[PDB]
């Protein structure tokens, strides 16, 4: 595991270590790794409170100190290649890149980086860290993923988050279903789309997806109808009382309250969303690890 | 305390408690605190240099270490509410959040955050960290309030600081006199307002406000004449000149100079403007200190 | 040294004790100084990667720790000075600030700072820490300066790196020449305007510029035709032939690929574009402890 990229590039094995390496971290059953001495760079070319904050928590508490960047004020604007970016970042010093950047397979571009890379995303690819610590909150609810059934509801052909989760579910034996309007359905995708209402009672874990509004085009943004999406596709009080007493709720956020989820439901008992966020901050702890072990 | 949001949440003994402590970190007569192992997150939805730095200056000082957020890169461009925003860096394992928004009273929508914050400024409502500032450099000059005759020139109802400051002065039992545009005088605050050159002799503390060009509207701004300014409501050569032996001159800043300030007045015998800038570092560690406690 | 505001103020002397620190710092000849308990701010008003982020890499691995100062979210949206905001950090304990601005001579503006200023560029005029890596760069290569041919093509007029170069070579007894478009020489510095085609077979030294399109006015770069410039004043493959066995690529970076430098010819054998950013951190741990020792 020299970089973390894309969920299409892990086993289940490595799945289960970084889980399992994760729980233990949280629980205090395994101490903390010591990379006092070393470096990250945090290279957010997209927006992100959750993905960057919970990195850099990661990274101060395993004793790495941060190298700032900020896109805006950085010699991109000068013409600065993402390669020539990286490649200087490696030349002064850092041990380690985490990469959010709008192009999907950006990381293509990055074959001769000598450092770990991780990625924090690239455009409706892949968001590897999401997976995991989904993956993980889900383990720490049942202990299994083997015939479990989970609705992912909203945008999907705009989420790298559907993409890397329905791979990494199917790999584990989860019977992985989507909503989504018609716009939005992903052909690349092969699971059933139904409606949240056939497939309510029976699910295990409903995943929500905010509408990717700034990754759309001006018809899709000029049609839309907050309202109309919400009866159609949204979580709402009817659908949560439908939930089996065991289900839970998962959104990788930031929520919009009252579009793909009503906003007293956000920490409602079956609500995981903000312990995903706790999470993550775990998870993100055993995959610099595992880059920099 | 858990919070500090109001200068009206104070009572008169928290206000010397905390100017104390600040005074005793400053002399050396007590040791800082170590909070080694404790995270902060500075949320400046507002622009700051002062209050942002001396904040980020006392945390690091303290033993804290930051997790950085900018606004205008952050997940609020995705729709995230400044609740949600503040839960989230909550549950990635933030001890203290440092706000500034323009909202007056942001903090109203923040009851079910379970981590202390202190409010660095709210729109024109609130500025408690300045006040307690103000209220040290005061002390230190002069070992009492009480009859103390402060007059606070410029653009008062736009002003946290003079809401902030009045409230505090009073309670100690100072007489807080205004000058003020007509079109800047706030009823809500009950003290006289007076003509500068009617009482600036018999004055012992003169506390100048930048114009809040920012905070005003269209009729304002297009009106606004800075020579005019000066001449009315800023402190010049004359006003200078007539102030008594022992009385100081004070401001928030950032200074627009020239306008309520002569520029060779900023750093004169009687100005405690560059001093403030350096008692405030004390007094949010002192503040820091009684939040994390 | 107080300061480090511009190669005029050094002697040949302090450039030697500067590379010479650097390279044992680099090999491990001469420990780092620790400066735990001292405190900077990175004041970037133009644009940077290598210099802000090599600053940032010196001062962690010396035990500084930064004040976050971002121009655009900062006080000086307020209307406040470059001084008012220096002096600002001077009083809430900042031992040491780094400044790119884009005023020339910014600097003259802050004699009453009382803290050491290291000059990261001022617009057109001065780079010494660029210069000084290039010329550690070129002391590691050789061991002397004195009969060294340097040919420096592109943007001549518009460059601080050039003119920081031009001046310390030239005091270290190197043979200095330029290839320049008409529109950018630089009647001020009096040496030989060639062809690189008529010199290229005798240098030692080829150092490339990056064109200063953000320094330029409308009529420049309307005309500008990025295909002539390559041909006319480029590293192509044939120039980089033409090179002596011992002679070396140098760029101050960032390269616009298939501008001033063929594209992969910014790794090849004889570059020493990546080495130079390497450099930097060692030169500016030299700086930082020739400041605060
Ligand atoms: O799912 C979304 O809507 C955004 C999604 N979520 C995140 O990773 C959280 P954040 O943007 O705060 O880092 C992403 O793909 O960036
Ligand atoms: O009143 C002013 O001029 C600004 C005033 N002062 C400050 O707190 C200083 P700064 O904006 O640099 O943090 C404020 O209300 O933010
Ligand atoms: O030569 C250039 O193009 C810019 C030149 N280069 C640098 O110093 C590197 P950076 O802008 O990444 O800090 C400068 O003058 O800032």
């Amino acid at each position: 595991m020299n970089h973390l990229l894309s969920m299409e590039h892990l086993s289940t094995d490595q799945i289960y270590k970084l889980i399992q390496k994760a729980s233990q971290f949280k629980s205090g059953e395994r101490q903390l790794p010591n990379f006092e001495g070393k470096y990250v760079a945090n290279l957010f070319f997209e927006n992100s409170t959750r993905t960057k904050c919970s990195f850099e928590m990661a990274e101060l508490k395993l004793g790495l100190k941060t190298i700032s960047f900020e896109t805006s004020t950085s010699s991109v604007s000068k013409g600065e290649s993402l390669y020539d970016t990286c490649k200087t970042l490696e030349s002064i010093g850092c041990d380690l890149l985490v990469i959010r950047h709008p192009f999907n397979n950006y990381y293509e571009k990055l074959a001769n980086i000598n450092i770990p890379i991780a990625n924090a995303g690239d455009g409706s690819g892949q968001h590897p860290t999401q997976s995991l610590l989904d993956l993980m909150t889900i383990y720490e609810e049942y202990g299994y993923f083997e015939g479990l059934n989970v609705l992912i509801c909203g945008d999907i052909k705009n989420s790298r988050v559907a993409r890397s989760n329905y791979h990494s579910l199917k790999a584990l034996g989860a019977n992985v279903m989507f909503n989504s309007p018609n716009a939005w359905i992903d052909d690349s995708l092969e699971a059933p789309y139904v409606n949240i209402d056939d497939v309510i009672e029976t699910v295990d874990i409903v995943m929500l997806l905010r509408i990717q509004h700034e990754r759309h085009g001006l018809a899709e943004e000029t049609r839309f109808a907050a309202d109309d999406y919400h009866q159609k596709h949204g979580l709402n009080e009817v659908r949560y009382n439908k939930l089996q007493e065991h289900a839970i709720v998962m959104h990788p956020a930031p929520v919009n309250r009252g579009v793909e989820i009503q906003s007293d439901l956000v920490e409602a008992s079956k609500s995981r969303i903000f312990k995903q966020m706790e999470n993550g901050v775990y998870l993100r702890m055993a995959v610099i690890d595992e880059l920099l072990k």
